[PDB]
């Protein structure tokens, strides 16, 4: 996007946020991944939610 390509967690913050609010889940999650340095936590964090093992 935009002229030069912007590089942050943010892209990641928002993939949990996004499948966070699809589907009942626990805002910890969002808060935890957001504050992770690296993309590959809070995509992998996200990946948790959008299966949460169970469903309940």
């Amino acid at each position: 996007t935009t002229y030069k390509l912007i590089l942050n967690l943010k892209q990641a913050k928002e993939e949990a946020i996004k499948e966070l609010v699809d589907a009942g889940t626990a805002e910890k999650y969002f808060k935890l991944i957001a504050n992770a340095k690296t993309v590959e936590g809070v995509w992998t964090l996200k990946d948790e939610i959008k299966t949460f093992t169970v469903t309940e």
